[PDB]
């Protein structure tokens, strides 16, 4: 399953709708994925996650971006469903320094993995693009022989640049056009923002340096 | 503003996407307006409404049908709002019950004496909230009663309006959504006090609709 | 249980500690009961109530004090609860008009409670003093025969005043001080605040009117 | 500000009257600091950080032993509070791993070259955030590193800080709270990787102490 699958052809809102802070009000041209409709589809997404791997103990991972937030905000929610829970069970949680730099920086730097062979991972980014990062984190993530890997992301642009990898968890999925807000950045702008927008010509001009 | 459109067409979300309860998996046809959605709505139309309110001793009423929640919620928004006064300003709540019958006479007991309280509101400043105009009458009526205690301002706040043609075509100041013809549930709108538990609105089935009944 | 009790001998918190609205910076005297601590203590609330009303119908009840907020939070617990549930069960909600006002303005005028007869009641009021408003509203809910009532407070002041009434669910167990904050109002004022604090010979002074 | 004091003889709650799992039912003795408490606070440190380091472009630190949680609340207050600036200032994060052994030496890999992007700071205002201090030590090693690079402003934020003999008697900036020289698990603080399900702070016991094992 695919996600919320927003088109192509989508205006989104009018900055009017909602509440964005008005020092970005020239920055921003749509609000796209307003904070609440990405907090409950991150519900149920950890719920699709707990089918397929609660019972066991897990080593969820963060992809180093500079984005912790959903991850932060997934890791609530799969720790609430956690309680429910008859045995006491234990949970790793790490972020992965590096994701397309390789090889023994993963033997080693990247084998504190060593840590990873023979438990179920999970792995954590923000937003895939031409997908590079990640498969060039399996690759490693693999030579660590984990038992397991599945990869939640919380959205997954459609590119013709797509390098075609497709993550197990899919929050939504989005035309190419180049979003901040909730958990994406500008050069450490719009780390205060927390609807997903798109940025105006503007936007992405006075944010740089 | 019209708040939020939701043209006819709009055809949601399905339930598997979001979460909902099992129960009420064969009782829905779709996510009409999700949770959080609700929620940042609300948010701004908080300000919306201390834009024009703001400053003052806001009587707040609420119009009670099967419940609360809205109210509630966009009230959270304007207390948190009237924290960063330099003064401290007073606020009202109020709640008011009013499907009589039609209104056909009738004394004493429940009606106009009912408006001894409301001589609190006179010189005042009015905030009507109401959870969703269908025909639209009900607010036609309050408006009504209301502006005989002569209030300095009265200004209403929908969370959701729908499009028909059944409507006596009433528009409040404040729309959350503005919604098609559709019947909905959840969140903070019951049916025959089920889906109370149901966060999201949606739209019912034939099944659930015609399941939980009169 | 007596939920949880605070001493006769306590001192709370500084204001300091806090947040408080700046406005009623000489109005308060100490903060008692912070917002985040009520919200948990009321998490666990809902679940007593709910282990032994779990199961049918029920009928929640709002004193019409004018304090909405605690039977609000209260009950948006107890939606969360019923959920879980495998058949769909209906609850309904409502503000009882009056509170020591008696008689035939309950056999009629309360007898919206001939809707009570044969159901089962949660009252819930936001503190409790000397009580007679409750016992005076028990006496007459009873003349409708409900099933079952029971009866769930947040705060129960200790007073040599109480004319006897204990809920059924307590909260916190109080000092007889004078308090605001929460769900708690003076002449219209402390809606704002959210922690219940004592309120200052200076702030009961300039509220009134 | 020491925080909010937990005096030696402060007995906590019993597990009776909070929400707990029942799974760690009898790994603790009693609720230390229940989530809501702990939020509040939170609120609270947030607006005195901005006190200090608001307006202008903060480099936030966090100190990585096991977990990540109370940053990103604290951090949830912080970019609420720079909503409202008129100007918009940027903001970075970062995590730095530490527990070397002791340092003794070594090379290249990890170590002094993680200062390259430490030139990061430089001129920079930094805020280094950790969660619990105890002996203090993990603490009074960053300062060095860091202040190496010649930041503008360097100011500490602890949730918690225990009163031991065993503290190489550094105190934070900020304190969430200071208690009493105790075991602490939940809400942020983990043991073995248990416990990140609890969300109110409380002290173990010795089974589930002694039951949860390296
Ligand atoms: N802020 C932001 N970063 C993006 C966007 N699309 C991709 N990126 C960033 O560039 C990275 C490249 O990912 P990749 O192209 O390797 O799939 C993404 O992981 C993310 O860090 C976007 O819309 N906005
Ligand atoms: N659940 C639900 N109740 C509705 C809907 N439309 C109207 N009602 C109920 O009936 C009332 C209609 O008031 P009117 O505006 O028609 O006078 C609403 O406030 C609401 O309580 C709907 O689509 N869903
Ligand atoms: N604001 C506030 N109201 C109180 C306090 N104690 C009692 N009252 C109000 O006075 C009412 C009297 O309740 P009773 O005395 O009948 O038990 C309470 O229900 C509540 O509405 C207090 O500490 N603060
Ligand atoms: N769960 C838990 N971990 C602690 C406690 N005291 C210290 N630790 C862990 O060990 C670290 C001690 O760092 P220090 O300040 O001793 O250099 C803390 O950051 C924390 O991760 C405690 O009481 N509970």
């Amino acid at each position: 399953s695919p996600g919320v699958v927003i088109s192509d052809d989508e205006p989104g809102y009018d900055l009017d709708l909602f509440c964005i802070p008005n020092h970005y009000a020239e920055d921003l041209e749509r609000v796209f994925i307003p904070h609440g409709l990405i907090m409950d589809r991150t519900e149920r997404l950890a719920r699709d996650v707990m089918k397929e791997m609660g019972g066991h103990h897990i080593v969820a991972l963060c992809v180093l971006k500079g984005g912790y937030k959903f991850f932060a905000d997934l890791l609530d929610y799969i720790k609430a469903l956690n309680r429910n829970s008859d045995r006491s069970i234990p949970m790793t949680v790490d972020f992965i320094r590096l994701k397309s730099y390789s090889t023994g920086d993963i033997k080693v730097i990247g084998g504190d993995d060593s840590t990873l062979t023979g438990k179920n991972v999970l792995i954590v980014e923000d937003i895939i693009d031409t997908g590079k990062t990640m498969q060039t984190l399996l690759s490693l993530v693999r030579q660590y022989n984990p038992k397991m890997v599945k990869v939640a992301s919380l959205l997954v642009k459609r590119t013709p640049r797509s390098v075609g990898y497709k993550p197990d968890f899919v929050g939504f999925e989005i035309p190419d056009k180049f979003v901040v807000g909730y958990a994406l950045d500008y050069n450490e702008y719009f780390r205060d923002l927390n609807h997903v927008c798109v940025i105006s010509e503007t936007g992405k001009a006075k944010y740089k340096a």
